[PDB]
């Protein structure tokens, strides 16, 4: 009904879009939680 999982950006407000994560990802990376 209403559980945790929840980002607030001021463009996007809601639950996180992301669930999969490829270590092997062939192509453009455009997340900020790809910067060491
Ligand atoms: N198709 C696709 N594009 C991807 C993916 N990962 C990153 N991007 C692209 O990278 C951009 C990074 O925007 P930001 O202003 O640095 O930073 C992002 C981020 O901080 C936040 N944001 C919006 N939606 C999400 C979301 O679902 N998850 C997360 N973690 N952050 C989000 O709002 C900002 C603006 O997001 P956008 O305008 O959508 O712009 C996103 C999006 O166009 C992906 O897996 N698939
Ligand atoms: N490290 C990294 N991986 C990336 C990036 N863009 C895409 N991927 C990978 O490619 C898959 C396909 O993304 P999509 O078809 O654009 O579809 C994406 C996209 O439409 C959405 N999404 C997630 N986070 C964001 C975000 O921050 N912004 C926007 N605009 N969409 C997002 O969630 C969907 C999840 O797709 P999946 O097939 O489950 O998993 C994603 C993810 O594993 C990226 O910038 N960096």
């Amino acid at each position: 009904s209403k559980p945790r999982e929840w980002v607030e950006a001021v463009a996007y407000v809601g639950p996180d879009r992301r669930r999969f994560n490829s270590a092997d990802y062939k192509g453009p990376r455009k997340r900020k939680a790809d910067a060491s």
